């Protein structure tokens, strides 16, 4: 049977979801999101994997870089390298190359991802046996 | 502004959905957020135009002509490489993160072409859309 | 075109010069080449104008406000940061290579200012001049 | 007493030396170079040091990146990280962050520095006790 739950979205993502509802001919948020979920629905251990986090963050946010460096230092992952460029005057893009287990990597991602001024932290993992 | 809205779903699917919240570090609201972002970015990349992405490649530097080949592909693709970081992982494996600017076709093509080369063991693209950061 | 020319020198100084050829990996011609390049770059940086350099900094990330401080200094300097790479060396020490574009004053000032901060253990600039690469 | 030896310079460096002779009021190559040497003249061991090579190289030179990667891989130094950007359409700039002893580091520098298409390879070293 049919059940109704609540989702919370940041404005920028909501606006885009609303535009996609219109461009693609959906009738509601509920309907498109349902179709997305249904489509998605179609892991974690102690092994060391190499990973990459791609982080876009707000340039004007004070102390953000410091907070990221501290987290990287505090992490139980081994961060090999961080590289930063400016995309525009509002945004910087960073790649973090790191080694750790699935739990350590996921924690880093969510920690960085939840900081104010971080637009996203997207993860790429490669396990030994897939290279 | 985080905005609350409700979604309606069949219990059998809400149970499958809810089976993955903690597995993936998160509330239900957080896992669906990530699903939505992913699909909206895919959709954006499928349509209409200067995009940012990161290509992650793991490759064997012993393949004689591979790096120059990757460079030639990228030059002919029309994409701009903003920056590249390379880690010499071990005797064979190099990992690179290549920060790319261009049209979504050009960028996705560069990925496909590079992933097909002998010596390339891994090639995965991270896409970004301007609605995520403007 | 490598061009041969001769130089004249007092033996006591040619002996000191020649004492350092092998010590530094090189013929006499190679060690003097490097000396000349260095002085010519210094001279170029002293005069008259968009320059490229790399700043290398080793610093303690436990100094509370240091990274933001470095960022504020750099923003107020007028220099453009093209790219930054950071290595988390150990519990305290971070090494960064900061690729800079700007006037030689601005860039040299940024170095001096950063080298004076508590927590900064090392700050050394690599200068380039357009005669080296145009 | 006074002795006469030969130096060989790449054209771009010779041209610049000639311009400096004129701008600063020197009378000869021999005289300015002598004054440079005299000014300069006013080390290597097995300890691990952290170092950085800053390399500017010709973008159009084919197989150069490959040759650099191979050298970095073959080196007895531990190369932590390489980062590359384009300066212009003719030049790229790379930083190599590495650990090794003085002999290993110097060899890497000269190996990379002697490749066709490399405009320079400039070294920065920091020993443990100087940080
Ligand atoms: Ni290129
Ligand atoms: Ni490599
Ligand atoms: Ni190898
Ligand atoms: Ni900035
Ligand atoms: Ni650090
Ligand atoms: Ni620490």
């Amino acid at each position: 049977s049919i059940i109704r739950f609540s989702v919370s979205l940041q404005q920028n993502l909501l606006d885009e979801l609303d535009n996609r509802i219109i461009k693609n001919g959906y009738s509601s948020r509920s309907e498109l999101v349902r179709d997305m979920i249904r489509e998605k629905l179609v892991n974690p251990n102690d092994e060391s994997k190499i990973a990459v986090l791609v982080v876009i963050y707000d340039h004007h946010q004070r102390e953000l870089n410091q907070r990221m460096i501290d987290i990287q230092h505090a992490s139980g992952t081994h961060v090999l390298c961080t590289t930063h460029i400016h995309m525009d005057e509002h945004n910087c893009l960073e790649t973090i190359i790191l080694q750790g287990n699935s739990f350590e990597i996921q924690r880093l991602q969510l920690e960085i991802g939840g900081l104010r001024g971080v637009k996203f932290a997207k993860l790429t993992k490669a396990s030994s046996f897939e290279y």
